């Protein structure tokens, strides 16, 4: 019941990106510039599916530094990733959620089993947990 | 001698995001949050190795919305394309340049041969006429 390292998921499908400047209510620890990446397991989710097991969201945190009204991507801060297994994330609605420090496999950063993080995924039950909307 | 409509972008590989605000320099046209892709041909230019013809890169550009100390995605403003072909775009340095208005295969931008982006990206004749840099 531990979620694998999402290995290769930057050549995924890009879902979406979005900003989280200081002050925003999540800013500890979502701070940061986002992308959204979905693996061929749950592009079936977002179009409309049933999410099967083995689909895998992954949430890309960089820091940016603001420099001459541009925001610039620089270090990377965290992966979060949720990993659809119905029956092992049975707790957690069928997602196990996970963090990776820096994106490295070394740096698991859930501590809870990821009630904390399904705390808040539960508001959107009826789109099967997951926030991201997929656009063209 | 037009660029092909880069049919199935969304599908690509995400190279890298930026943003441009208000009082940058690039604010009219470039502004807002914009996605570099590349297809299979442009991964091997990226990484070092030389663009085959048919390489594509694309940038994907959308306006944002301020949401609470978030920038969010709004509506596509365009894309902008260059395909690599060495004989048929040599006049810009073997990259055809077209823009795509809202990202529509039918509102073309061009009107110049794309000397106007070749002007710009002349800067880049190092890493052969491109400005992103692939990152882990
Ligand atoms: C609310 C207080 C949140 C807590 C706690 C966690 N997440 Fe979340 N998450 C939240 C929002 C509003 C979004 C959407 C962001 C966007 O650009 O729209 C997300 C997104 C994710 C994703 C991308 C998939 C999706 O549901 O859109 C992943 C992989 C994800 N979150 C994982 C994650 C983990 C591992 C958490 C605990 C450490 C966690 N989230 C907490 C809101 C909230
Ligand atoms: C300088 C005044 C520019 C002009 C005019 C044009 N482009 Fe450009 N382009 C520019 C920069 C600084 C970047 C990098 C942005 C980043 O996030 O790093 C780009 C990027 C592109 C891309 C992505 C590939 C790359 O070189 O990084 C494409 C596909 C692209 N630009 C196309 C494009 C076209 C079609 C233009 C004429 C309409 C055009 N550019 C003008 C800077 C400048
Ligand atoms: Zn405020
Ligand atoms: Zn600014």
């Amino acid at each position: 019941t531990k979620v694998k390292y999402p290995d290769g998921f930057r050549s995924w499908y890009h879902v979406k990106s979005m900003v989280i400047q200081p002050g925003h209510p999540l800013e500890n620890p979502f701070g940061g510039i986002h992308h959204v990446y979905a693996n061929a397991e749950a592009i079936q989710g977002l179009r409309g599916g049933n999410y099967p097991d083995g689909a895998v969201l992954v949430v890309d945190l960089f820091d940016y530094q603001e420099d001459n009204h541009a925001l610039v991507e620089g270090k990377r801060k965290l992966i979060g990733v949720m990993e659809r297994d119905a029956k092992r994330f049975s707790a957690t609605g069928g997602w196990g959620y996970e963090g990776f420090g820096e994106g490295k496999p070394d740096k698991r950063l859930v501590t809870d089993g990821g009630q904390g993080c399904f705390g808040c995924h539960a508001a959107q039950k009826e789109s099967q947990y997951v926030f991201s909307r997929l656009r063209d």
